[PDB]
RNA sequence: GGUCACGCACAGAGCAAACCAUUCGAAAGAGUGGGACGCAAAGCCUCCGGCCUAAACCAUUGCACUCCGGUAGGUAGCGGGGUUAUCGAUGG
């Protein structure tokens, strides 16, 4: 089940697209060298964000730590992505 | 000469993009002053599509890498259409 990418949801939708990005960068670069962190507030993909890592070990490292984490007045919910990013799917 | 189309001109006259100053706005943006990229309606109207915005209100717990909720504002200089209008090539 493990993956390069981790899926977080139940985040605060009020937070700006670009603010939410830089928010997660400093808090998750604590585990690896993040490739890219795709987020949008579009109806389907709002309140949620994907974290693409260079190492899977670093993604696993980040996962088994911060589940249920209060972050911008909201519990954070980590779980691996099922299908990788187009940057990794090759 | 009207009416409706057309724009290769004359001739007069009209707005005014970027930028900057300043105010209103969360923002997109708009207003005025300066400025002139262009414009045959770059006069005006959000009715049809698109794009830009997302502060609040309701909507949503959602696995993306075409994008994509409502609502609301914006854009007429994004097209579409409605309406008003100037010149008049021995002009069609
Ligand atoms: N009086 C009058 N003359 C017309 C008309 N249509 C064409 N012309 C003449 O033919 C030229 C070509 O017009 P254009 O290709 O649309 O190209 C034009 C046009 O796109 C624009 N322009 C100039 N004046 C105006 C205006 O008052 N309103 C608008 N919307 N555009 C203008 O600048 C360009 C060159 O300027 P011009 O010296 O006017 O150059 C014009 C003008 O001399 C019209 O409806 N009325
Ligand atoms: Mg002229
Ligand atoms: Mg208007």
């Amino acid at each position: 089940r493990p993956n390069h990418t981790i899926y977080i949801n139940n985040l605060n939708e009020k937070i700006k697209k670009d603010e939410l990005k830089k928010s997660l960068h400093a808090i998750f670069s604590r585990f690896g060298q993040i490739l890219d962190i795709l987020v949008s507030r579009s109806l389907k993909m709002r309140g949620q964000a994907f974290v693409i890592f260079k190492e899977v070990s670093s993604a696993t490292n980040a996962l088994r730590s911060m589940q249920g984490f209060p972050f911008y007045d909201k519990p954070m919910r980590i779980q691996y992505a099922k299908t990788d990013s187009d940057i990794i799917a090759k």
